[PDB]
């Protein structure tokens, strides 16, 4: 999120940015009193298929990990579908939603 370019990073940034908002505005991050971030992020339009990447601190409670994983996995069209129309787009890509805790790594 900071490359004005006129090459496929800047639209990617754009989004990211964008993303990354709705991913921290539309998610639930007050609701897990932690915050998200995005150590990646993948849309390919070429078909339809994206991937964005999000790590969270919920790590610290495999309750909440796993209960929160939960809340985001069901609020997983949501956040597609929201995005799709909160961008009013077409693409629609398949842009996954891949949880990158601590609970699978202890370092995220």
């Amino acid at each position: 999120m900071a490359k004005e370019f006129g090459r496929p990073q800047r639209v990617a940034q754009e989004m990211q940015k964008e993303i990354a908002l709705i991913l921290q505005r539309e998610i639930k991050d007050p609701r897990l009193g932690m915050m998200t971030t995005v150590s990646g992020v993948e849309m390919s339009r070429d078909l339809a298929y994206a991937k964005v990447y999000v790590t969270f601190l919920n790590d610290k409670d495999e309750d909440a990990v796993k209960a929160g994983i939960k809340a985001l996995q069901e609020a997983s069209g949501f956040i597609r579908s929201l995005l799709g129309k909160a961008m009013r787009l077409r693409i629609v890509p398949e842009l996954t939603f891949f949880y990158d805790n601590s609970l699978v790594e202890g370092m995220r």
